[PDB]
């Protein structure tokens, strides 16, 4: 037996798609490489966690914890996100053609504006060399968020005031872990892409996961569909008040009103904001009206604002170490660290001590 492998420096849809479809209940071993690079990830399919996409669905996986590697798997495109000296590195792939180039030229063109010798090692669009032809149109492509803020010279956006406080409303591990819907609704007008929209929704999974065994209570379900709403004016504050106001004067949403929602947007709201939520709005026994909800931008350059924003909806307030997902400045980190907030957001969930981790 011959070790699978993807080859980075022409890893396309159809690379991806064809080796995490083999991916078995049992894992499967698959070697990165990129020229010298190489790494040995044993991959499993992430049965904690649904996506649809406008009822496509996506599917996840996950390396071990010392693989430090994610994917992402729909019918239209592909992503392989992984950390090289400590930093974030996505290869995103779309299944065509038309789609894969308007990708391309999306992500390659903030990149147009100033360029370095080192711009590569900050994005790349990646060629078909197995296409000796010599193929023209890219089949992937390739960007180091943390290389890119630095070429960008990006205005730094940030949490700011990121919630709002409202009044405060046997028992065992569950049998079968609770369903929680994560309702997330593309704002009216807003454009948000499926590789961006799905990596925010794997941060904040996984975020939840990490904390007491939290799989063994709940299970997110995302969801994404449009919704007739938009925001206002820029200010994030107002936004979320309308939000809300929305979702409890739509008739169509009656009935779901105990599950949790997200307003997203690709870009951001007044003083660079990019999220805001209701603090501690979601309790599994007592969820309602509406309360669990949010906004949160989805943009590629700010990883796990999804994450920190479901964080506050779950309890957690802004936690002291630079390196918390709850950090009061965006720092790009993606678990919790602050013990206190494991705790508040684990008993939101059904948690108690004497369960374990
Ligand atoms: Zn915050």
């Amino acid at each position: 037996p011959v070790t699978a492998s993807i080859d980075l420096q022409s890893v396309s849809y159809t690379d991806l798609a064809t080796q995490l479809n083999d991916v078995s209940d049992f894992g499967k071993m698959i070697i990165l490489k990129d020229n010298g690079f190489n790494r040995q990830v044993h991959v499993s399919m992430d049965k904690r966690t649904k996506i649809q996409l406008d009822n496509e669905n996506v599917r996840l996986f996950n390396g071990r914890d010392k693989d430090s590697t994610n994917f992402i798997l729909g019918d239209e495109f592909a992503v392989l996100r992984f950390y090289r000296n400590g930093e974030s590195i996505s290869y995103i792939a779309y299944k065509e053609a038309q789609m894969m180039n308007e990708i391309a030229e999306f992500y390659a063109a903030p990149f147009k504006k100033t360029r370095a010798i080192n711009e590569k090692e900050a994005f790349e669009c990646i060629y078909d060399s197995r296409t000796r032809s010599a193929g023209k149109y890219p089949v992937s492509v390739k960007i180091n968020v943390d290389k890119a803020k630095k070429i960008l010279n990006l205005p730094e956006c940030d949490y700011i005031n990121d919630y709002i406080k409202t009044p405060q409303v046997t028992r065992a591990v569950p049998s079968e872990p609770k369903t929680v819907y994560v309702i997330c609704l593309r704002e009216n007008g807003s454009t948000v892409y499926p590789n961006e929209v799905s990596a925010q929704m794997q941060d904040a999974a996984n975020s939840v996961y990490a904390v007491h065994g939290l799989k063994r209570y709940v299970n997110l379900h995302f969801v994404l569909y449009t919704t007739e709403y938009a925001c206002p004016s820029g200010n994030a504050d107002e936004g979320l008040d309308g939000f809300t106001a929305s979702l409890k004067a739509n008739p169509k949403a009656e009935g779901y009103d105990d599950q949790i929602y997200f307003l997203i947007r690709w870009g951001t709201w007044d003083n660079n904001i990019l999220g805001i939520s209701w603090l501690n709005s979601y309790n599994v026994n007592t969820a309602s009206d509406f309360k669990a909800s949010g906004m949160s931008t989805t943009q590629l350059m700010y990883p796990g604002v999804m994450a920190h924003e479901l964080g506050h909806i779950l309890g957690a307030n802004h936690a002291d170490d630079p390196k918390d997902l709850m950090y009061s400045k965006y720092t790009g980190y993606l678990f919790h660290l602050s013990e206190k907030n494991m705790d508040i957001i684990a008993k939101n969930l059904g948690w108690e001590i004497a369960d374990g981790d």
